[PDB]
């Protein structure tokens, strides 16, 4: 199934650079060529699951050039024959 | 100072009700008079920590009429001077 | 008499070198609170009445100002009606 | 080196049937071979990211007999050189 995916990264880093790790994670996330939305907490990604798992393993290496320590966060909503953003939102949009 | 802070609830109320639980947390949390946005994975709401706090406690008494049992799970910003949600989107916007 | 669990997690925007001290002043001081903790790999979980801990939760975070200008604390609240305890969650386990 | 991943399930179920599908899930994490905590909000393993996010896909597919909708959450300690449970907990006990 397609499944939503929120992604946090919290860098163990100064927060003077905060923002800018955060902003290398989000480009990273927008190559992938799924539907996404960056949100004030989170960056939500909808596509396969095992695809995105597979991707966020890209991510953390990625990452790791940028900041030795993080914590990396997926809040998954997985559903049996898919669950998307928009059913997730639009209706309050 | 603000802070950001992101709301989530998740129900233990069987997939059909889902939807309808979280329609009242939503439609409570802009009863609070704040600057928030409707995320896919949670709501997110800018304004005084303290009151927010306040607002929390309101927030899960009200959900206990519609639901028993639930996770409530808050994802908080917490700056010294203030933080916002402009200042972590507006680029992505 | 209907309690709740909590789930505490701070993460600090500091140098790796520095995490484990804010994060040291946070567990002592939910352990001050007087209530049921145990501290985990990944937060720290108090058991105790819902809108205390939410009052706790206030002075947490203006505590932990003093020893980082920015960070993330996340809370994880199970919420049941009647009550829900550490035990009722992991004792089967232990 | 090693990471840390606490995973919490939330299913999307009545409140009785929930801490049966949690059992499903720590039983299946208990398979892996890697040591690991059972905590009241969530279960820490402790072991290489890659193979855990390999384990992760298998757990959510397993899960689906039980909940055909869930919450997964991953938070994940991610350190250059590896950091272990021990290292995160032991000062406190």
């Amino acid at each position: 199934p397609k499944v939503t995916v929120s992604i946090k990264v919290v860098p163990a880093v100064e927060d003077g650079r905060l923002h800018e790790v955060i902003d290398r994670a989000i480009e990273k996330i927008s190559s992938w060529g799924m539907k996404y939305e960056v949100g004030p907490s989170n960056t939500t990604v909808e596509g396969e699951f095992e695809e995105i798992m597979d991707r966020v393993k890209e991510l953390a290496r990625y990452l790791e050039q940028f900041a030795k320590r993080f914590v990396l966060q997926l809040d998954i909503d997985y559903k049996a024959g898919g669950i998307t953003i928009e059913e997730k939102v639009s209706k309050y949009r």
